[PDB]
């Protein structure tokens, strides 16, 4: 009642990296982000909202 | 006449890959680092002084 709790299902839907690119192309305020190469050699991407 | 004059050129005579291996592998008390990834992947590898 002071931390707060949540329910979570791992559905494992919206796999399809098809969706994904979809989805992320075009949305609302939704600023994305992606790490997407080794931990050691990477860093963040985000992009614009709604394209 | 009174400051050494500096005539630094562009050399790469220690352009070879197996030769800067060896230059970081023997070198003495030293922090080399690699930068080896594209700036959105980019990393940088520190090591010890000769290993």
């Amino acid at each position: 009642y002071t931390a707060v709790a949540t329910t979570a299902d791992v559905l494992s839907a919206m796999g399809s990296s098809t969706a994904v690119s979809t989805v992320t192309l075009g949305s609302g305020i939704t600023s994305a982000a992606v790490t997407f190469a080794i931990a050691t050699t990477d860093s963040n991407n985000t992009w614009v909202d709604n394209k």
